[PDB]
């Protein structure tokens, strides 16, 4: 299904929409994470590690490295590989949604919250990734809108049949109707 | 003087039994030790310096995260945290003493994207969100350190032994083991 045709953006980051004579307002944060989660999970979009041009390399602690090497596996499914020595770790590859984020900000964002974890799964790193440590976005266009909405229509054909309330909203339009006849 | 009362032992390798005018409590310790922290990076709940580091940490940043990073510089500075941006980079020239002996190549990077998701900055929040995310103290904690912290906590933070949080300490009901005494 649809969420309907974009309208117009509102508040920056917002998207009015229509579909069979409803009106209702989008959040386009909340439906950019959940086409990220998406794109980052194995299992509901095509995962390839994607080679860095310049490798990254970090310094970190034991613990850091420790979480790491129990991590590598479950990276590895989500297309992040890396190699280690003594002090630091170096990223070779992440996944394509990652290529184009500023890494030195993102991988020590996630080396952190890999050190917090007793348990390491590919579906919950990548869930926390595309909440947390993502691009940040400015002002929203009509364009980008209803190209987002098309990707998470194609990769998220659940969120359409029933959309959380974070994510879309009713605009009730019978006030304004019933104020135009009174 | 006003304290949390008499470590009696330590339970769950984290938390601390406690006992005071007859009542029986079990203290969160890695939670006492959070608001200790934040309470020595707060300005004005205790003292505050700008240290420099030796290194001084270089790192690449978005335009979003240059900008967020400009708008929180005074509100940094006030917790000692001081910095240099060039167009791609900003330079941490110095941080304030509790964070000295931290992993600030991945503790930093995590600031910074906190800060990009903010739209106010107060140094009082900042510090908040600090403390929350410094590395957790020990892991098995013993009666000397959970002594030492809770009077340090009692010194800092006054107004938690009055009105304790029920995430930093919980009633230990005696009522069902006296009944079953009987
Ligand atoms: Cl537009
Ligand atoms: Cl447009
Ligand atoms: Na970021």
């Amino acid at each position: 299904q649809s969420f309907g045709r974009v309208l117009t953006i509102v508040h920056s980051d917002c998207a009015l929409l229509e579909r069979d004579g409803n009106i209702s307002l989008l959040s386009l944060p909340v439906a950019e994470r959940w086409l990220r989660q998406a794109q980052l999970t194995p299992g509901e979009a095509p995962v390839c590690a994607q080679p860095l041009l310049i490798p990254l390399r970090l310094k970190v602690s034991a613990e850091e490295k420790s979480a790491l090497e129990k991590a590598q596996s479950a990276l590895a499914e989500l297309g992040i590989d890396f190699q280690s020595d003594a002090q630091h770790v170096t990223i070779r590859a992440v996944p394509l949604p990652l290529r184009q984020q500023n890494l030195q900000i993102l991988i020590p964002e996630l080396i952190g919250y890999l050190a917090k974890q007793s348990v390491f799964e590919p579906g919950n790193i990548a869930q926390w990734i595309a909440r947390n440590l993502m691009s940040e976005h400015a002002q929203w266009s009509m364009a980008q809108a209803i190209t987002l909405l098309a990707d998470v229509e194609r990769l998220c054909p659940q969120l359409v049949k029933t959309p959380p309330g974070g994510l879309l909203q009713s605009v009730d339009l019978h006030p304004a109707i019933k104020a135009l006849k009174d």
